[PDB]
């Protein structure tokens, strides 16, 4: 139905790549097409849970799914997003934002998977790496993919992925955002793994930047919780931070 036929679609410039390469196209404008290659059956699956998963998302704050191409190639084309993703600009860039944008980027990206889960979907891997900031100041979530231990919840690291883990995951890119580095940064990633999945290990709140609210703090510890019932859902985060982002206005 959301089948782009062949010869439509000119691939450009290489991006990145073993079972798939993206490039940047041009689709009626400017796009980005996944494209594979012999395919796995895993590797097929997934494809087709890509497309069956995206189709239902129609958010601002989620990648635009602009159609799938099987003629020439299997591919996936979005939306062309420009700029970087929010882990390249606070821990690669040293760009320090200033506040109000710091809480608009945790607001946005709070709508994105609230929106996800009200759509029973879940996105295993939420992490600052996979937080593309659109221009540089709309925020598009994807898969833009081990790597990621640092936002694995105790109970995925232990064995599981739930909006649970979820939402443990927004915290880390919530003390990303608000104190400028990466998580356990004193620390060495097999003690981490021990100490995080044992629960000895939490990250230090201290660190935090003098700005930061006193309810962004708290709500940011909320989702930090060990107990997976203990985590505030996403409908509650989103109106606790865009009430916040309300009253500073
Ligand atoms: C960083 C740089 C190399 N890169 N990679 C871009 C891309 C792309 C995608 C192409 C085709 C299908 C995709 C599906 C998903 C996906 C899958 C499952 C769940 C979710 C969700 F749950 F998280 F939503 C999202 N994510 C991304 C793409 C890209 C771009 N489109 N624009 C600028 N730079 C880009």
């Amino acid at each position: 139905d959301w089948e782009i036929p062949d010869g439509q679609i000119t691939v450009g410039q290489r991006i990145g790549s073993s079972f798939g390469t993206v490039y940047k196209g041009k689709w009626h404008g400017d796009v980005a097409v996944k494209m594979l290659n012999a395919p796995t059956p895993q590797q097929l699956q997934a494809f087709k849970n890509e497309v069956g998963v995206l189709r239902k998302t129609r958010h601002v704050n989620i990648l635009l799914f602009m159609g799938y191409s099987t003629k020439p190639q299997l591919a996936i084309v979005t939306q062309w997003c420009e700029g970087s993703s929010l882990y390249h600009h606070l821990h690669a860039s040293e760009t320090k934002f200033e506040m109000k944008k710091l809480i608009d980027i945790a607001r946005q990206t709070a709508r994105g998977m609230d929106y996800l889960h009200a759509k029973s979907i879940i996105h295993r891997d939420l992490k600052s790496n996979n937080i593309f900031l659109h221009e540089d100041n709309t925020v598009k979530i994807g898969d833009f993919g081990s790597g990621s231990i640092l936002w694995m919840a105790p109970e995925v690291i232990r064995m599981p992925y739930s909006f649970q883990s979820d939402v443990y995951a927004f915290g880390i890119v919530l003390y990303e955002l608000m104190t400028g580095q990466l998580p356990y940064s004193n620390i060495n990633r097999d003690q981490i793994i021990e100490m995080v999945g044992r629960g000895s290990l939490s990250p230090d709140l201290s660190k935090v930047r003098s700005n930061c609210p006193k309810r962004m703090k708290r709500l940011m510890a909320e989702c930090l919780k060990k107990k997976r019932d203990e985590r505030p859902s996403f409908p509650r985060i989103l109106a606790e931070i865009e009430e916040l982002a309300r009253e500073l206005s």
